[PDB]
């Protein structure tokens, strides 16, 4: 059922989240998550993706699933973000890309003479057991919390 595998290690990453706590992966054990990776705080993409999200959050709670947002900007960023947008889940700050590596959504572009990597838009859904069962890489934002939730929707059924 799995479409990636992570490192092992990967799930004891502890995760820095927006409000000053941490998470790890294997703590949602028992439940739904899902992990949306965005370029960066308080973009118009990255805002109309979140709010998308916050928007349907009553869903997600009936289809027992938590979300978390991930970017590399910092802990205060991401406070910033929630505060002025409203949202109702947590943010990582990924600063070491860590987990962005870990997804495999740091992606090299050949651009300005050089390479440049960047983070590419991406989400994935992880099971009550850890395993990612569905991902979505170079994400358009229109649209896509709503098909996020039917997918999970169909796999939680
Ligand atoms: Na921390
Ligand atoms: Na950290
Ligand atoms: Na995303
Ligand atoms: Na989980
Ligand atoms: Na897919």
């Amino acid at each position: 059922d799995a479409v990636l595998e992570l490192p092992a290690a990967t799930f004891d990453l502890p995760l820095s989240l927006s409000g000053g706590t941490q998470t790890t992966l294997r703590a949602h054990a028992g439940h739904w998550l899902v992990i949306y990776f965005y370029p960066k705080d308080s973009t118009p993409g990255c805002t109309t993706e979140g709010l998308d999200f916050n928007a349907l959050l009553p869903e997600f709670d009936k289809a027992g699933a938590k979300i978390l947002g991930v970017s590399r900007d910092s802990v205060k960023s991401h406070d910033n973000f929630c505060a002025k947008q409203g949202f109702a889940f947590p943010l990582v700050s990924d600063g070491d890309e860590a987990l962005c590596r870990a997804f495999d959504v740091i992606k090299e572009k050949n651009m300005y003479g050089k390479q440049v990597l960047g983070i590419e838009r991406s989400t994935f859904l992880l099971s009550p057991e850890g395993q990612v069962v569905q991902a979505w890489r170079k994400v358009k934002v229109a649209g896509h919390a709503d098909a996020v939730l039917a997918a999970l929707k169909a796999h939680a059924k």
